[PDB]
DNA sequence: GCGCGTACGTGCGTTTAAGCGGTGCTAGAGCTGTCTACGACCAATTGAGCGGCCTCGGCACCGGGATTCTGATATCGCGCGTGATCT
């Protein structure tokens, strides 16, 4: 499902984006594929370098925002979850529209 | 000044082709030599162009008249609203 290069979903907030797989990390032989073991400008984060981490480059965003992910905030790019995080983005649109309209009733 | 709506701007991703380096080919721009005929120069002269004067008529002036025409009001027609009558 992970393959370098490919596609895939990531979390951050309550929204997912689309990013792609730069570099795969294995914690077991302790290298990544872009085997090239960590250079030492590169450093992968503690809470993640224990497991099996990838460097992903994500789409609309600039380059200079990339880092490297675990299992838990990444998932497969397929429809259910396209579906999900378009149902996160209507959530969040909802949450924001209430939110402004009780500021609106609570100035009245 | 206010409100709407949409159309540029900013930014990220993908695609295109500008750009650079390299080598080849030959077309034409440049140079040189030679030669001829075209133009400047000169002299003579006569005729086209210019200054001037005269005649006249095209057009500027002035007066009277026709024609738009611009603005308002009003009349008439059409449309909308209110009232009265019929269903």
């Amino acid at each position: 499902e992970f393959a370098l290069g490919g596609r895939c979903l990531a979390f951050h907030g309550p929204l997912m984006y689309e990013a792609k797989i730069l570099k795969i990390w294995d914690p077991s032989s302790k290298m990544y594929t872009s085997p090239q073991k960590l250079g030492e400008d590169e450093s992968i984060p503690e809470e993640i370098i224990n497991g099996k981490c990838f460097f992903i480059h994500y789409q609309g965003w600039k380059s200079s925002w990339d880092e490297w992910v675990g299992y838990d905030r990444i998932r497969a790019y397929n429809e259910e979850n396209i579906a999900m995080k378009k149902r996160l983005a209507n959530e969040a649109k909802e949450a924001k529209k209430s939110l402004l309209e009780q500021q609106k009733k609570k100035k009245l």
